[PDB]
Formats: C-alpha cells, structure tokens, sequence
C-alpha cells in the first residue's frame, strides 16, 4: 500500500494519450520506492512502450531490462514520488534537497521533468 498507488491510474492515463507515431524520449528508468528508509516497491517507467510496471523488489536489473539497457535509476522516497507525479515538485527540486539517488544519467530525470510538464 503506496502512496503513490493513488495516481497510478492518472500517470496511465497521461500515457495513453502519448503520440504513437513520432517516438523521441524513450528512456528507460528504474524506481525503487522507499518508506522508512527501506525500497519497499520497484517499478520501471518505460517510455520506449509507454508503460509502468512493477519489478522484482530492488532489483538491478531484469530479463526485459538488462544493464546496458537501464538509462537511470532513481531510489526516492514514496511520498516524495507522489508529489514528483501531482506537479508539487520537480525531480530537480529532490536533487537540491539531497532527497534522492540517483545513478546512470541523471539528465534523463531532468529532461523528464520537463516533458512531464505540459502532460
Ligand atoms: C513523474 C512520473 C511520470 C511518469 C510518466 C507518465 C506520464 C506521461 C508523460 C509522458 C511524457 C513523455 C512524452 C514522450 C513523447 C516523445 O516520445 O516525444
């Protein structure tokens, strides 16, 4: 029971209405969500299938995503993840506050801070 299992459906919402046809930001990046310090859920945002999906808990990497494929991971607090998602704050912001890790290429999570935007 996460926090942000409240605005899932809205983030598939968003992604259903992306353009098919001219493909550009296609990253993909690990999230593993914590709550009292520890990752309690890891999900992927594949933005080459436009989707979401749950992954083994904590995991590195997987068969559909090995290493070399993996543009970033983010470990983020839950809550935090939440306010990212409702527009309350930014990935950059988590960045200043020392909120976040973040390995791989940092500048895919700020340039998702700005397609997220006006979506
Ligand atoms: C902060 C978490 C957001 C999770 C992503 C779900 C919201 C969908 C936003 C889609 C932005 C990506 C658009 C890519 C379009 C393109 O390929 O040019």
């Amino acid at each position: 029971a996460l926090k942000t299992d409240q605005i899932l459906d809205k983030l598939n919402e968003k992604l259903a209405q992306v353009d098919r046809s001219k493909r550009s930001f296609t990253v993909i990046l690990f999230v593993h969500l914590r709550q009292e310090g520890k990752v309690v859920r890891s999900v992927v945002l594949d933005f080459n299938d436009l989707k979401i999906s749950e992954i083994e808990l904590a995991v590195t990497s997987t068969a559909d995503y090995p290493a070399e494929r993996i543009d970033a991971s983010i470990t983020i607090d839950d809550n935090d993840f939440y306010l990212v998602a409702t527009k309350e704050t930014s990935f950059a912001a988590l960045i200043e506050q020392g909120k976040v890790d973040i390995t791989g290429n940092k500048q895919a999570f700020l340039t998702l801070d700005e397609k997220f935007r006006n979506k």
